[PDB]
């Protein structure tokens, strides 16, 4: 198999694989599992490169689409590249003209999204986006797309909060990080080194969200014990918006539970 998103495996078997032993870690990642299992048998486990939260989002969120969303319906989607790269020309400094690139990679993740939501079975979705996350130049263009749309949203927010507007105050906590003051350092400390030295963080999870209009609901083992044992992202969304889940042992990778 070349997939880059595993064939599913029962989540029980999974964790026994895993967590072997009797310390306090191995026992705190057991129950978590438990937990999990009560709604979901199996698992798919995502590779575990820097782009692992946005591969696992992606695949979840394409291999359950049965609409188009709007927001990938809206023809100025394809209209950002341009109207952002020229309005901000340290947008140049991505870490892969530009613009072409970019409208490219949007192309693609609406035509492919499209294709996924016309199926007549669920079952050709799910053999479609196999075929799609096989590790192949298509699936890091589809990342492009999500880095670019993430950073579109990050510029509408940190300009909302400079217009003195109301913004959700991850938007808040995203721009308070040093090396994150303003959407160019988002870019150049953080969305330039996803996919190539670093996972996404904790707060640029919130972004993700945002980018694609999907709730995020995790579990986070090592916050077992904890009330964020799950947390959603974002904490208030629109009732509308489709629901992905994942698990992430320790906020640094993402696997996919199966029902």
């Amino acid at each position: 198999s070349r997939l880059s998103v595993a064939p599913e495996m029962d989540i029980m078997d999974y964790c026994k694989k895993e967590w072997r032993g009797n310390t306090q870690k191995a026992t705190c990642m057991k129950m978590g599992y438990e937990e999990v299992s009560q709604k979901f048998t199996s698992i798919r486990r995502v590779r575990g490169d820097n782009y692992c939260a946005l591969r696992a989002t992606l695949f979840q969120a394409m291999s359950q689409a049965v609409g188009l969303p709007p927001w990938l319906q809206d023809p100025e989607l394809m209209l950002l590249p341009e109207k952002l790269i020229s309005k901000y020309n340290w947008i140049k400094q991505w870490k892969l003209d530009l613009v072409d690139k970019i409208k490219e990679s949007l192309t693609l993740l609406r035509k492919k999204w499209a294709g996924l939501a016309e199926m007549r079975t669920a079952e050709a979705r799910q053999i479609a986006c196999d075929e799609l996350f096989t590790n192949e130049a298509e699936e890091y263009s589809l990342y492009e797309a999500v880095k670019f749309l993430m950073l579109n949203r990050a510029i509408e927010l940190y300009n909302d909060k400079e217009k003195g507007k109301e913004v959700p105050f991850f938007s808040v906590l995203l721009f308070a990080r040093d090396t994150s003051n303003d959407p160019g350092q988002l870019l150049r400390n953080h969305l330039n080194q996803v996919g190539h030295t670093g996972g996404l963080e904790q707060v640029e999870m919130f972004l993700l969200a945002y980018a694609v209009r999907h709730t995020i609901q995790v579990y986070r083992l090592s916050k077992y014990n904890t009330e964020e044992f799950i947390t959603v992202y974002p904490t208030d969304p629109p009732k509308d918006w489709p629901v992905v889940t994942l698990i992430a042992e320790d906020d640094r990778h993402y696997n996919i539970p199966v029902r």
